[PDB]
């Protein structure tokens, strides 16, 4: 009487997430390194529907034209052999000591230029293995002090890295789309572009805003303690979701990256109930690191666990807008109110109306309840399974 | 020796700044009601250049017209009495019953409407008074919980009321433009364009976006654990920044406006920094609380301390920069090459530039030290007065 | 079918909580106040156990003796006409001006003194209706600035306060103990003992610390972003838990005081796991706020809310305790061996034990998984309703 | 006319902390490996007066006694060559894969022995070297998740370790005192003894409580958005401040390490003038990772910066607490009074005072000022170098 996913349902896993080998700030790895055609099978039969990489998880740093080749191919014949897809693709500009002040804005502009021309070389990459977005996580683009970077000029020469990705793209006629990841911080004292809203700001700059979106991730907007779905809506609003990472954070401190439902349990549920209800069609992606404590079963229970609780959340939330008495509630609550125009009689007859000023009862409708603990309770009692 | 401030330093202070009555979540008053009047005077003593008002604090609530000539009347002798000026003005939204689920996104039409209603009096007022900037915080347009706000609504609605101003404005021929001010959270658990960023994309959706930009305030990022210079920057980027609310804010936690300098003093330096570097030629205001230990004597030496604190921050950062041993460690850290663009030469020069990837020796690059944290105690010296 | 609360599982409900009149720092009231003996009559109704009070919130401030006698015999005829109890009972120390820079530790002495005579006068109150626990909330000791506020002189007068109530109570040979209930900041912009921890401490130096244990609250502990279940089983080990508070709160920002099961809802599963586990016999009490959206219509939603999660809570962590395949993961995740004595052998044994150090083979342990994401995965699916 | 360190000033300096290679959560070393002993050189050069190891910074993991020797000899002869000491040590129980859930508290019980082992080891290396402070951070010790961890036996299986280590150190008759450090997560989830205030009252468990206190880092307690000399000074108060990490931190976010005096710059002049008035005589350590995007001439160069900035707060505090309007200042705000008992008189002589009830005229004393702004800016211009 399960859950059980399929890849219908689009769910994507990194390489780099069921491949993290657990070293982190005080710690050696606990897990060995995995081949990614072993992650490919194995993701497949756990239902994934897809796999996304960075350019260094798929082909190691400094690898022979030759060997490109080699892991390419071993690469295809796995995707080929399980039906799974590449929606989406990546470039690493972090973890190379080369990038320790940034990829697009490094203060050397000799750094810049390579960081270009190494994304460039990944997308021709991705656009060959199918992906339609193209994710770019400026995680070293920042400082940890004030006179390092000029954020004035860093956010010129942001803007003249994306403009010439696009340049790229439309000349060689290719379909993919940009999406650029939003963190606060970590690694960098602090981030460029550190949340969804100066993303989308960002955006607006550029020289053929269409061609880019947001990439949010649910821990990454937690870590500024700000409400994710609340983001994601603004991004869907403005029509620039163009693709989503998953995952679980406990509240304001380092990137945890937990499986999807760890965490903020609500907000999860909120997010869900949001994505559904929109429409997204865009892939389910989980950024996610198994816990270092886990060996290689452990790492596959996690991420079983990231599409478990989606499908679980996802009937809860259907359950909860479909449930006649939260639709009452919801009127009782007046969210049809909210979707009805303010004044679509225009400001003319807004001015004129004495009913909205002049003889407006303030006292009556301040008396009035929202009723939206009534509610809150009905979508706790939906997520919790207790209707009654 | 001294720092004392004059009217041509462009300092300003809300109405509601000095005579906040110091009632707080948990407590009552500790002060009483200072008239407007005495407010005007007793901070041009101090060197003000102006002050800003919120409609109720000017005009009590629910007060006659005639009433409402007294209160301007009396108002308008006092700063022709002193010289002071009106810079920005801007609507409560926030405090009477009425706006408990807000005021441009409330969920009842009605509340919408009276909410935009007297929003559109009081321009008509500050206008008369001669303010350039019209500031809007919408404290209230959030949610305490998932269902009782669909995001994508009330941006819908937002978006309406801030359209209906602009069309209002224009067909007045008023010269005023609006800057929306982010805050995160408090007093509702979560509130709608919680950053700058935020608020910016926001604006690129308006009917004309020319018209609004932003009025950030120290305190409102930090609550979120950003970087506010950074957010400044942004903001200074895309031609956006209409005004600024300055004050102080120790971390993450409940919306404290201390007095300017207060809080995170590194982060005063490096926005100092950047206002006078940019050549911000807008009003120094400050958004702050005298804390409600202190009587009116303390009271006005909070308000005296925040300018001199910015005129002491001034100085130390004009020392800074013009200083040939930072040029100098400036150009060690390379900020000279972040502002020269990174492909003048165009995007077929940079994938024909050996230079740029298959010749380039990213291990000598990443090598080369930033010299950041000898600059930055360069720039503590400087601030600390140590230089030597 | 459902999770209706009786009075056998000790719910409370604090006179503040559901009269909260809706306040808050940029707003008035949006409920009118409501009679204690209302509050009584509809808490019993819903089937709270009974209620806890603040001297002031029975007994206005500034009352007559005979206006105190004429508060207590109402407020006794409604408890003796509803079997409500009154397990708890504190002192208002914060919201009058007076408070201002403290109670214990105000700077000066003459209000120190006042404050400990108005605690006193309430301790006998309390006793009178009944109460065991008497908790002290100190709200105001602390401060905004460094020089204001010296803190070892602060905690001698804070020790000094509490031994005084320490030698008052055994005098009167009285039954009552005191708890002590942490919050890191707000309405202060620092607190003294702002954690569960500080307050462990600091009663280790009181003259008679068998009488003081603490009275946690969900919603402070994670303003500071801590664990509070785990902060829980440290008052537990300690043997200090004497009351506590439950409520939700939504991550590191102001104190939010939301319903209980509101907030973090995986934290709410394991402290009621831990509860539960311990064999905690105390008062289930609530110190939340119904949001000031609401009618009293939903004043009564949100109370019954805080029981019925609870409930439901309850129900899911006795779910997953009794479950066979819970307690085979948690053998297989050693739990098992974390109870065990590290080392009942003794030191000189542990030193000669070879297979300790000397023939450790460290790699075959470093190897073994911790197997934490299935045993977490079964506490989701308890949670959720969704074993299968 | 300078800021220049001696070894008078008791600085230390951690073999780790210039010694950090620059490996993050994200990226590979930007550093080579620094041999011991050209730190100690270097250090001293730079004034500093001694250093301090985990036993693994000093002798690699799985060292031959053949190799410990050697490295211990050579470690010794540079000590000898410099004047350097080494007033503390600790153990790494954190990075080899085996402490994965824990040294002293991992769910296996032979993973706990073998930590106790190792420990012991190095507490004979560490007396023999002359450390008088044996440091304890727990970093593995903790969760990620719930069910992972029965924190009660947790803290059984922590106690049990420290009095374990006690025996030991008695009973070989060592002069050595052990100094638990807090920190509230990283690289756990969560962490046992999160605080200072947690870690005080574990200790007061302990069997020989006077052998153990604790060794706050800045950067911690200010990841739980805590004040940090308000945590030191309640420490003092207990007199359990053993020893004492000094760093810069940017709030509540990943744990920065960044030099002493970069961060929260006010709080560092509050903790000087702390540390400074209170008597503190231990070292003066500074655990912090020079960032890296420098080179070892930036390594020095932070290294520097972190003696120096404690001098300059040092001098500024100095001036701050000897200038004649400060100190009427404090008088102005009561701070003497603070340090007079409150009720030396006794119990029965403060119930029998009318003055402190009956006749305590509240509005009188509600009106006083506190004051506390103008000694502020008072601290302010000090800090600053701006008196006048």
């Amino acid at each position: 009487m399960n859950y059980q996913p399929t890849p219908e349902d689009r769910f994507t896993f990194g390489l780099w997430t069921v491949g993290w080998q657990g070293r982190d700030p005080f710690g050696d790895a606990t897990r060995r390194a995995l081949d990614p055609v072993e992650s490919v099978r194995r993701l497949a039969e756990l239902g994934a529907h897809g796999v996304t990489f960075h350019d260094d998880d798929l082909i190691p740093f400094g690898s022979s034209d030759s060997e490109r080749e080699e892991h390419v191919k071993r690469f295809r014949q796995a995707l080929d052999d399980t039906g799974m897809k590449v929606p989406m693709a990546t470039t690493n500009l972090f973890t190379h000591p080369v990038f320790k002040d940034g990829g697009f804005t490094a203060n050397d502009r000799d750094v810049r230029r390579y960081a270009l021309r190494k994304t460039i070389r990944n997308i021709d990459l991705a656009v060959e293995l199918g992906a339609e977005t193209y994710v770019a996580w400026g995680g070293r683009e920042g400082a940890e002090s004030g006179g390092a970077k000029d954020v004035r000029d860093a956010l010129d020469r942001m803007k003249e890295a994306f403009d010439l990705l696009g340049e790229y793209v439309t000349s060689q006629g290719y379909d993919i789309r940009f999406a650029i990841e939003p963190k606060p911080n970590e690694p960098r004292g602090d981030i460029l572009l550190p949340t969804v809203g100066h993303a989308l700001a960002f955006i607006e700059r550029l020289e053929r805003p269409e061609l880019y979106g947001v990439n949010p991730e649910v821990g990454h907007e937690q870590m500024a303690g700000l409400n994710f779905p609340h983001g994601i809506a603004q991004a869907l609003w403005a029509g620039k979701l163009f693709h989503i990472d998953l995952n679980g954070q406990n509240g304001i401190k380092y990137d945890q990256d937990l499986r999807f439902g760890a965490g903020d349990l609500r907000a999860a549920f909120w997010l869900v109930d949001l994505l559904e209800s929109a429409g997204y069609s865009g892939p389910r992606h989980f950024d996610f690191k198994p816990p270092r404590t886990e060996d290689f079963d452990g790492v596959w229970a996690s991420a079983a666990g990231c599409m478990r609780n989606y499908l679980i959340l996802k009937e809860r939330a259907a359950a909860f807008r479909a449930d006649p008495e939260v639709q009452e509630a919801l009127r009782a609550s007046r969210l049809d109110e909210l979707a009805r125009p303010t004044a679509a009689d225009g400001l003319q007859a807004l001015l004129d109306d004495r009913s909205a000023f002049e003889e407006f009862d303030v006292d009556a409708a301040a008396a009035r309840g929202m009723a939206f603990e009534r509610l809150d309770q009905l979508a706790m009692d939906h997520l919790l399974g207790a209707r009654g």
